[PDB]
């Protein structure tokens, strides 16, 4: 059969790839951008490449192999190292300068360990259909006996290291029951490398793509025409026969199936009509997720000015307002020598600041910078970078989100076909949303539903 | 039978006054502070008495007569003003200065109003059991198709005011069944009428009170002995035979009930220890219902800046920072001539700002309130006043607010009475939550519940 | 709760006898028509009162007991007959006159029967989710080993006898898995009972009301004002707190809960309009699921030209043309100075007489009995009754009926009840629609789903 993959990221070629491997070849993969890859995504600055997009291989060390982590530390050896979080306690700004007392923090951050264990065991008793879930917040606020979960400065940025750094949103809209415990660590282990090379996380991309699709012997560039570039869909149209696609330029393709790989917040925004129009089960279920939003600020300084050394690359700046320039990070290892912070935001500090100048994102982060280090002159800022996922109508967000509310039968709803249309991508990982092995599993499980219902009608 | 009620805001009184009428006079309030009426409390702010805390009859003109009405309006002739909110288009001030078209505000304002009313449709479609509930927020994107609701500054500050407004937490929090349509609105009718009269909303509840309760004929202060003011009950100890409750004056009292009537935020707090602890199922309930906080903030200056006039009495202020000192009202009716302003705020900003100065929280104030009138010369406030609900114990909050994850029976779960313990408040109304109207109904219904089973002998619940 | 029933049939007056023993009594019965009792229901026919819909008690002498069999043959001692179709193979008529050879019509009895015990052994390890079911006439294929089903005509009126008689649609729509066996039989018995008493069949749902409402002293008479006859309700509004129902004669009532109880041809109609529109999972399990017409022609002769005798009483027309005036009744033992005949069509057929007049029917049967009885000086009849049940918008049709394509789930869900609108009637009987016993377990069934929801706040989900 042919089928049709919308989008050329993680999951689309990965589904592309396990299709191949099926022996259905005739594919046509409809990119948007002029690229592949999608949210793992490499950018030029201050002349180094950095990520915009995804990082860090989570989750590896464990029972369990992370899929991705052997291709990129033997296949591929993408430059990368652990990251290491036990400092944090002698690393945290007070709003008015300087850092508070380690050991009062260590015992802030180990009431907060210990809350979230607790309610670690309360979700391994709710309930497989949802009725008893509820918010992380519910359950801080339940086992802490208060009728409001971390509100002071110290409290909050600490609660927002541990929730918000990875989730995107805050605990009180996030499902206990579908992310605490997070079955990323606890299938493939609890540490976390962070990617550093100058080919980029991407690269896991096109070394998959390369297996099945071809390449220029000289350039090892892509040159298979089952890969279009720069094609927008804006249209798919479906019937019990096959369907039809068209792009933004006017091409119009046929095929027996489509794979659908747009983000879940693509889906949510309507740049792709679909006709007829998806039933309300399924509208129902898109619209429930959350798309989050995790931006990464970059900034590049004259000389450096903050700490260098043991337990000094992750640092948080406790703000009496809640996310606001929070979790910050130095380069020491990754780009020795290069003077460059990453400050990041999420959810609705993402929102205002996509909608803002970068200048005045560089202002507020250096009055910041300066509360935070009142006894250096701290230059200003020589550049920023400041990706826009939200605004960008491929992506429209980072990464989805579990909300208290959906229970596994809606999420799996997200999952389901629609007579030939199919879907795929991090939001259909069955266990693994919001990460790229989720991205790489979705993609090759999505293929196999189609293959069993279009080779061997088993739907 | 001897029943102790705890507490003395609307819903003790009311509660106490049904089971007099029923005949069950052998009662005991015992009320924290030094006065009745709880989250209905005047204070004085610059030379005038102002609401700390509840300050509207919400529901009025409709279908059924909203029961607080008659006395606000007729029974005391409290002095009241019916709230108009339909010229807020002409008064959304921009973050940097002046205020938008009017006629680019009222479409959004319109796009607002659609797709709430779209969502009051599919809650009326949902099972009643809450399994099928989703937030304000998820209903926004399934409407509006876009992966975020309101966004820009002049989006976000109408959704404030539609509903961070009234529930004092986000749409993305709130449970769309239980607040899209609110009954209180189809109910009791859409007008609102704000009390502004030297004797305090809480007139209402002296008048109750009085209606069972010996009053001293020249000041007509209540003495009856039944009510105990400046008794904070600390542990209640129930068992098959009976209760006992102490206070932390260690005064003991023994009965044959007890009926509850403290917060939400109270109970979710401990202040209360109860012997034997309450049941998890209970403990759960209590804790996955939230208890919200409505931060009324007023500010007296020297001389007037802001318009005044038709349409004017409520202004907004579009911040890019979602809930930023968005909501104000002028008194040109209420106060005239007192130059005071209102800015409310809720959730995390008034957890933040019960945590910092009020001469910190007024400079930022006059930052914003500059920023939206530039032309003229504003001078600082001289006076303000911060209302710390979630900072007092006998409080811990303003009023819940129904999220996303609780459902209908979890909610019984909460109202339901342990052994000879029950329990009434406003978090106990089945239909109105969050209201004074919805104190006084919990009163009389969870005395009526209790009456059925100390007079007529059933005492099973559901 | 007040909780409006609309409809007075079987399933309406036991729901809400059910209610009221539940304790619920603040309930208001509006039914359309001037009387109760539904599509139980008799006229007077030449001076006889017979049975326009349901006659027969049907599952009787089992394992379990019918509900109803104990009020029709113990407490109202209504009289009654057993039907005997053992005699069948003496009384199939050819096309043109004459009966055929008994031995030869019981052989093709005989195979029928024999297929259909196959058929029986093939539903029962059809997978539980339907996805294996199939039409009973694809069964018949299979089990015959032929491209048709029963094609000759004495082969296709032993056919129409055995599925469409009862079922009132053909086999090849009727689910296998769910018709064959058939619940009501395997559970209550084999047996069916003919009701012939002149107090109607429609005394039973009599009986029941006047177990809860009241009656007059005297005439004995229902005249409790919470049944409301003539009252045509066609809107039903409801929301997450409560639902507003209008009648066509234009009054309004208000209620927490609403029960449903016309018949799925009325939900399939648009008579009653539901707002907001009932969600897509809803309307389609209601137009997946079929409302057949099942009608019963009477005939009045000046003097009788037919046999009487054993087995006399079920005779068969082996037309050429499947289900043309096919199965007839005569009644020496239920009415028997009478001179009536009975001839039951369906489906198809039934939709075309309802619209022709009742003289070109008479004409057209007229020329059947002559074909059948050519030795005999044959009478015009004069009189004919021919009820119009599809053509009535309270009714549109007669009972629901199986078809192929619907699984249980799908089934459950035309029970299911969308938030405060519930559902009752032998179109959402668990396992017996289609029957008078349905209709009144199913009324006890959706009465009990309500109360818990209600009562006890757990609102089952599945
Ligand atoms: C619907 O109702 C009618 C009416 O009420 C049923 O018929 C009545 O059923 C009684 C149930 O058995 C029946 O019973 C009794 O009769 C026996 C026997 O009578 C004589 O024989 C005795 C022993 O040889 C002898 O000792 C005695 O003196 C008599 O000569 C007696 O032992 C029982 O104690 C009892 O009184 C009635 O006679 C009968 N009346 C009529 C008018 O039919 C009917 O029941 C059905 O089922 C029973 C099992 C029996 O087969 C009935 O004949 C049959 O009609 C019932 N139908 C259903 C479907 O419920
Ligand atoms: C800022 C950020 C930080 C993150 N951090 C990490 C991390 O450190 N580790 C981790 O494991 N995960 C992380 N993630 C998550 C991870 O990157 C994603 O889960 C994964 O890459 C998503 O892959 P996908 O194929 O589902 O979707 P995408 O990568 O979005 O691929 C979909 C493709 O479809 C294209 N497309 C969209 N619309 C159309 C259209 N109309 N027509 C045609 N093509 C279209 C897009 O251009 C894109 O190429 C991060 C992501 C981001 C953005
Ligand atoms: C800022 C604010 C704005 C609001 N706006 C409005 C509005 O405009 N309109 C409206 O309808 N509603 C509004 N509300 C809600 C309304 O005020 C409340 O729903 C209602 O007043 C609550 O009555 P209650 O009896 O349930 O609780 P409370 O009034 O809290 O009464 C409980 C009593 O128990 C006492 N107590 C607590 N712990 C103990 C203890 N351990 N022992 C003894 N006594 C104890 C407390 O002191 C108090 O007197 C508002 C409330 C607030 C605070
Ligand atoms: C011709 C025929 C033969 C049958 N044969 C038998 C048999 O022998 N044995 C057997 O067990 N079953 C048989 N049945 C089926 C059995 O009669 C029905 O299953 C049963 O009586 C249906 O009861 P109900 O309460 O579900 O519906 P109904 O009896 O239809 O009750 C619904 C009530 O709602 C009223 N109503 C409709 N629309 C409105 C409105 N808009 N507003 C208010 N009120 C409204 C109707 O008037 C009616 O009174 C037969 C039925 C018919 C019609
Ligand atoms: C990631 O890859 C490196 C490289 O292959 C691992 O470091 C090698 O590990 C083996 C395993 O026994 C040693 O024999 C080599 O000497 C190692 N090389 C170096 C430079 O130490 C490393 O352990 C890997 N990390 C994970 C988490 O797999
Ligand atoms: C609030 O109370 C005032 C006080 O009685 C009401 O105004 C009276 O209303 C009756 C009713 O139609 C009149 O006959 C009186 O003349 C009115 N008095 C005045 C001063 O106008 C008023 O309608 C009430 N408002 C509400 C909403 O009930
Ligand atoms: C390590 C570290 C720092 C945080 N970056 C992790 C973001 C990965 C997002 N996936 C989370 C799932 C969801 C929602
Ligand atoms: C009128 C006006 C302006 C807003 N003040 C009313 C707050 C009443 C709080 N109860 C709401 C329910 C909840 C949660
Ligand atoms: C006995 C006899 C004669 C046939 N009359 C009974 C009609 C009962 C209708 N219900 C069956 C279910 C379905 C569909």
């Amino acid at each position: 059969p042919r089928v049709i993959v919308v989008g050329a990221g993680m999951s689309g070629i990965s589904a592309a790839k396990r299709l191949s491997e099926a022996g259905i070849t005739d594919l046509l993969i409809l990119e948007a951008t002029d690229h592949i890859g999608g949210r793992m995504h490499k950018t030029n600055f201050a002349g180094i490449n950095v990520e915009l997009g995804a990082n860090w291989v989570e989750g590896v060390n464990g029972g369990k192999m992370n899929p991705i982590w052997p291709i990129v530390n033997s296949t591929l050896k993408l430059r990368n190292f652990r990251s290491d979080f036990d400092y944090l306690a002698q690393n945290v700004y007070k709003e008015d300068g300087g850092v508070y007392d380690e050991d009062y923090v260590q015992k802030r951050i180990e009431l907060a360990d210990s809350v979230e264990e607790m309610g670690e065991k309360l979700s391994a008793t709710l309930h497989a259909s949802g009725r008893d879930d509820m918010s992380i917040l519910a359950m801080q606020r339940l086992n802490e006996h208060q009728p409001n979960g971390p509100a002071t400065p110290v409290d909050m940025v600490v609660d927002y290291y541990k929730f918000d750094y990875e989730f995107a949103e805050p605990p009180r809209v996030t499902s206990l029951q579908n992310t605490v415990p997070l079955a990323t660590f606890s299938d493939f282990g609890d540490d976390v490398y962070f990617v550093a090379d100058q080919r980029g996380y991407e690269a896991v991309v096109y070394y998959l793509a390369g297996q099945y699709l071809k390449t220029d012997d000289k350039s090892g560039k892509i040159v298979d025409p089952r890969l279009q570039l720069n094609k927008v869909v804006r249209e798919i149209k479906y019937s019990p026969g096959g369907v039809t696609v068209k792009t933004e330029d006017n091409s119009v393709y046929s095929a027996d199936y489509v794979m659908v790989s747009a983000s879940l917040g693509v889906l949510q925004s309507d740049l792709i009509q679909f006709k007829p129009k998806l039933p309300t089960w399924k509208v129902r279920a898109i619209y429930q997720f959350d798309m989050a939003v995790y931006t990464k600020i970059f900034l590049k300084f004259p000389r450096k000015f903050w700490p260098e050394g043991k337990g000094r690359e992750f640092f948080l700046y406790a703000s009496s307002r809640r996310g606001y320039y929070g979790v910050w990070q130095e380069f020491e290892k990754q780009y020795p020598d290069a003077n460059v912070l990453l400050v990041t935001v999420t959810d609705e500090e993402s929102r205002r600041i996509e909608q803002q100048s970068d200048e005045q994102t560089k202002a507020e982060i250096m009055q910041v910078l300066r509360k935070m280090f009142p006894g250096k002159d701290v230059p200003d800022a020589t550049d920023i970078l400041v990706p826009r996922w939200w605004s960008d109508r491929f992506y429209k967000g980072t990464f989805s989100n579990w909300p208290v509310g959906v229970n596994r039968y809606e999420y799996d709803q997200l999952r389901a076909p629609v007579g030939r249309v199919y879907f795929t991508g991090e939001h259909t990982s069955e266990h693994y949303n919001g990460y790229v092995h989720g991205a790489y599993l979705s993609g090759i499980d999505s293929a196999e539903i189609l293959i069993n219902c279009a080779q061997k009608k088993m739907c």
